[PDB]
């Protein structure tokens, strides 16, 4: 019985939409903290070394800036279908 | 502390920062894995264009993470390698 498929409802779509929204927030927090670390290395070693690590970090930030809006788009699509369900029932 | 004035960070401090990057890489992978489970739990109940829309968006997000994760891994690995380089002139003389 515990393996019964959980049927889609607006509540389920909103729960999962929330998971994606929360994931976007955690990702942002993570990139912020990592940026702080790279910032902390400035002046702590050779300028050439810092340039290499800043460069790598910005490439990671760019990847994250593609990723976050994709999660938010999924969250939006789930919520739009959730709304469709609620309005049909009304 | 290093023999060289220009090096103001210890190997242990670089290793600490490298751990933050390794932890972030692990957390990112765990996150996309949980979200994949969410997408998987719905997939069989969608059909046609809607099913494809969610599958495609999820695939895009996974590919973005396939970019992001190895960059964090590279930063962590490289930080540690530099820690090892610096160690030879840290508290040595």
């Amino acid at each position: 019985n515990a393996m019964a498929e959980i049927k889609i409802t607006p509540e389920e779509l909103e729960r999962i939409a929330g998971n994606f929204k929360n994931a976007a927030g955690e990702a942002q927090s993570q990139i912020n903290r990592l940026e702080g670390d790279i910032n902390s290395l400035e002046g702590q070693w050779a300028g050439a070394t810092q340039a290499k690590f800043r460069g790598q970090f910005i490439q990671s930030k760019q990847a994250m800036q593609q990723y976050i809006p994709i999660l938010e788009g999924i969250s939006t699509d789930l919520k739009r279908i959730a709304d469709k369900f609620r309005n049909t029932d009304n």
